[PDB]
């Protein structure tokens, strides 16, 4: 979980999942 916060693709994300 702590990994996954790190910053993989925190933001990277939600943004590309309302745009997909």
């Amino acid at each position: 979980l702590g990994l996954l916060s790190y910053g993989a693709g925190v933001a990277s994300l939600p943004l590309l999942n309302v745009i997909a």
